[PDB]
This record gives C-alpha cells, sequence and structure tokens, in this order.
C-alpha cells in the first residue's frame, strides 16, 4: 500500500464562540475530539478578503473549494472588479475604451445596462459610476442607463435610494441619463421567458412601454399598484431614451452570467429566434464577463485559468489521486477543487455517491455519509492512493435548513464516519487534515430563536493528524494544499501562493 494523504472537508462546520444553535458545539463528536485532543490544530480563514471575497461576506462551497484547490487566493468577480477600480487598471481597460472610442468616432451613444442595487451577486451599482467617470474622462457626450432593479438580492423596497444616489452622481458629473427602467424579472429572466425579455427589450429600444418623467416617478407608481422592485413593468422616462441605433455601444456591467445572458442574445447573438427582431447594425457589445458563447461580445474581464491547482501538481509528480463526495458536493470535489475543470488528470479517479431525494435534508441527517465512508474504504484497500480529497457534505446540507435537532444528527453520523475515514488512514501510516471549507453549522438560530438558513463568516478548524510539529496559529484556505504538498514531500511551485501551515 501507499502511505496516503487526504484532505477531509467537513462542508460548513466552523468555530464559533456562542454555544446558543451551535450545532457544532451540542454534537457529540468523540471522533473529531479525540483527534482535536491530539493532534495539532489551527484555526484559518474562510470569508471574506482570505479568498478573494469582499470584506464580511460569508464563504461558501464553489469559492471555497476553488480556493482549497488552487493553494492560492481565488479572487472572484466582485473583488476582482472592484480591486482594479481602486488601483486604477479599470480606466485603462481596452475593451471598455474599445466600446468607447467606437461611440466617439461614431458620435453615436453609449449605453449602459445593469443590476443597479449593492447586492453583489449579480452586480455592484459602484461599478456604474466607475462607467461613468471614465466615459466623462474620455469626452463621451450621450450616455444612458439603462436601470435593471434588484428588490431580491437587497432589501424587496429599496430601488428608491439607489436611483436617487444614481440621479446625484449624473449631477455631479454632468454626464448620464436614465432611459428605462425594468424590474429584473424582466430584464433578468434566465427560464427561456422571452416574452418577459421583449419588456424590457422594448422599454430599452424606446419601441413599446409606459412613460413617466422620472425614473423615482414610474417606480412609486408601481408600488401604489403593490408591485415591488424585483416585478417593476419596464418604462420609458420621457425625454431621456433615443433608442439603440445603429453605431452605438453597449456596457453590460452584470459580472454573473446567468440572467444576463438572455437580454445579451437578444441583442447580440445574429441567430437570436425568441421573438423576431431587427438587430442593431455597427454595435459595440461589451459584458464584463462572458455570459455564453453564443454571444457576439467583447469581454471586459477575461476569465482566468489556474494554472498548478493541487490535482496538477499531484499529476505531475507521478502521484494517484481521488475525489470522493455525495452527490450535494461532488462537483466541489471534482470541477472547483481541480480550479474549474472538468477533464480528469493523468492519475485521478473520482467516486460519487448518489445523495437521497428529498426537499431537505433534515429528513434524513445522514444523508449518504455511511455509503461515501464505504466508498473510500474500498478505495483505501486497494492500497493505490497518494492523495485523496474527501467532502462530507452533512453539516453544510442539513444545516441549511434551520433546525436545531436533525444538524446535531447530521454532524454525529459525519464524527462515527470521520473515525472509521482517519483511523484506516493512520493504519496505513499515512495522514488526514481534518478541516472546513466555510461555516453554517456553528449556527442554525437567530439568537432569539428563529431558524437560520445560512452560511457564516466564522473561521473553521484545521487538525492535521502528524505529531510532533507545530501549526501556524492563523491562516487561510489557500494555505490547505500547500500543508498537502508539505505532507506529501512535494515541492511547491511558484504560483501556488499560500504557506504550509506546519511550522519548520
Ligand atoms: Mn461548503
Ligand atoms: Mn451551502
Amino acid at each position: 500500500a501507499k502511505k496516503p494523504t487526504a484532505l477531509i472537508i467537513l462542508d460548513g462546520f466552523a468555530n464559533r464562540e456562542s454555544e446558543h444553535g451551535n450545532a457544532v458545539k451540542l454534537a457529540n463528536k468523540p471522533n473529531f475530539d479525540r483527534y482535536y485532543n491530539k493532534y495539532p490544530t489551527t484555526q484559518i480563514e474562510a470569508s471574506g478578503l482570505d479568498v478573494g471575497l469582499p470584506e464580511g461576506q460569508m464563504g461558501n462551497s464553489e469559492v471555497g473549494h476553488m480556493n482549497i484547490g488552487a493553494g492560492r487566493i481565488v479572487y472572484q468577480s466582485l473583488t476582482r472588479i472592484n480591486k482594479s477600480i481602486e488601483d486604477g487598471d479599470f480606466f485603462e481597460n481596452d475593451v471598455l475604451n474599445n466600446a468607447i472610442a467606437h461611440v466617439n468616432s461614431h458620435d453615436s451613444a453609449l449605453h449602459i445596462f445593469g443590476l443597479l442595487s449593492d447586492g453583489g451577486v449579480h452586480s455592484h451599482y459602484k461599478h456604474l459610476f466607475a462607467l461613468l467617470e471614465l466615459a466623462k474622462k474620455q469626452g463621451v457626450e450621450k450616455v444612458y442607463v439603462h436601470a435593471f432593479l434588484d428588490g431580491r438580492d437587497v432589501d424587496q423596497k429599496s430601488a428608491l435610494k439607489y436611483i436617487e444616489e444614481t440621479e446625484a452622481k449624473f449631477n455631479e458629473l454632468g454626464i448620464g441619463q436614465f432611459a428605462s427602467v425594468s424590474g429584473r424579472y424582466y430584464a433578468m429572466d434566465r427560464d427561456k421567458r422571452w416574452e418577459r425579455e421583449e419588456k424590457a427589450y422594448n422599454a430599452i429600444r424606446n419601441f413599446d412601454a409606459p412613460t413617466y418623467a422620472t425614473a423615482k416617478e414610474g417606480v412609486e407608481a408601481s408600488y401604489n399598484e403593490g408591485l415591488t422592485d424585483e416585478f417593476v413593468v419596464p418604462f420609458i422616462v420621457e425625454n431621456q431614451n433615443d433608442g439603440v441605433n445603429d453605431g452605438d455601444a453597449v456596457i453590460f456591467y452584470n459580472f454573473r452570467p446567468d440572467r444576463a445572458a438572455q437580454l445579451s442574445e437578444i441583442f447580440a447573438n445574429r441567430a437570436f429566434e425568441g421573438f423576431k427582431v431587427e438587430q442593431v447594425k455597427d454595435l459595440f457589445y461589451a459584458t464584463f464577463t462572458k455570459y455564453n458563447d453564443n454571444i457576439d461580445a467583447a469581454i471586459v474581464f477575461e476569465k482566468v485559468d489556474l494554472n498548478n491547482t493541487i490535482g496538477e501538481i499531484a499529476q505531475n509528480n507521478n502521484l494517484t489521486q481521488l475525489r470522493i463526495a455525495e452527490t450535494e458536493k461532488y462537483p466541489h470535489v471534482t470541477y472547483f477543487m481541480s480550479g474549474g475543470r472538468n477533464e480528469e488528470f493523468k492519475g485521478e479517479r473520482r467516486r460519487l455517491i448518489d445523495s437521497p431525494k428529498v426537499a431537505t435534508y433534515d429528513l434524513k441527517p445522514e444523508m449518504s455519509a455511511y455509503e461515501v465512508k464505504d466508498a473510500l474504504l474500498e478505495e483505501l484497500n486497494k492500497g493505490d492512493l497518494d492523495l485523496i480529497i474527501l467532502n462530507f457534505a452533512n453539516p453544510d446540507m442539513v444545516g441549511h435548513s434551520g433546525m436545531l435537532e436533525p444538524t446535531i444528527k447530521a454532524i454525529e453520523a459525519v464524527d462515527e464516519c470521520l473515525g472509521e475515514v482517519v483511523d484506516k488512514i493512520l493504519d496505513m501510516d499515512g495522514y488526514a487534515i481534518i478541516t472546513a471549507d466555510h461555516g453554517n453549522s456553528d449556527q442554525v438560530l437567530t439568537d432569539d430563536d428563529q431558524p437560520m438558513t445560512t452560511h457564516t463568516t466564522n473561521p473553521v478548524p484545521v487538525i492535521v493528524t502528524k505529531e510532533g510539529v507545530t501549526l501556524r496559529e492563523t491562516g487561510r484556505l489557500g494555505d490547505l494544499a500547500p500543508t498537502l504538498l508539505d505532507l506529501l514531500n512535494v515541492e511547491q511551485p511558484e504560483d501556488m501562493t499560500g504557506e504550509s501551515l506546519i511550522k519548520h
């Protein structure tokens, strides 16, 4: 048998001082406790800037497993764009400046499309303000803003505030105006409901829609009819919309593809047939990210491939590896772990265990953890594995139910499985790193005893089952893969910028 090293991710399992609604602390976890008391231990950050998110933003599974596999901080779109604005590269961006040069050279118009909120899931409105400043700096004359209203990633009736602050911006810079206003239900549909999109399109293009003298006025009218932000029926702002015409440019500042793709196909997929259109000629169509492959767009922030993730380094040292998890975390231990790559590395094998088919996992807190554990045992008994990446989904997936007793039971089943897994590894003269990708199950009740159903910003435990070493006192997810390479005695390449948790 080879000596195995395994990373064991207890999804959504973190350190929190309060015991109130804390399923991690209330659960009986004798194996975890035994390993924790015997072996070297620390705590590392899995939220915010430490994993490429905004300060204060709770971690998640996708961002977590990306950072873990990469062994470095993997900047997500919002932070990437924020930082680009802060250090100036944004204002030098080739694609944004070409879009502007198209407008300036045709004396045509610049249109800006996006979700006008600080939700941060699909867009951030401060990126609109940076586009306004760029256009102003480059002397563009006509800027039309097409506002898509949120109400879903922020309070359900908050649009007036973003609109007001945006109006003050147009006045402060002497450029820009709202030309159309649409609920995200219409402009940001993702279920091929082309009829809803056509209403937004018609307002954007000055074709057919209600008109109001101001963005505020249309929104208040909507509110008066009982229709909140998300559902505002698209409208045109009187005298502030001259259509989308040949030679214009569009910049769409949303960075999340799923809900920006459809509207972008309407304008810039020559094959679009959701409804009949006469597409604009000589249109320069820029998207902040690439929404899909059927849109002829210039892409402002291109995807970066990640070289030398843990799986690639393993391959390149002629090691063999296993990725294993039940369904709900299978993409995390595969695609996201490998840096957003579906293809297996040479020497990679995978094990998918079917999750149960229930609407919510409080109905079976053990989920398929026991079958995951049994698969791993069968794999370890083959003796041919160098590296194992395992995820127990339960604490996250049960914790999302906001129910304390089932989340405790989820943890307890995971603890029983952890015991058999980790003892086998130790039986085989191997090493485990036991940790998590962000918190959740550490808090499943608000302070007033209501269900709490979300991840947390709490730091995560690390146990490394190697005797006579000391761990560094803090760190981040991007340090786990360097710790694995340390355990395996494999050289760490320069593009993995994290650092081994084991002191030397
Ligand atoms: Mn997770
Ligand atoms: Mn989750």
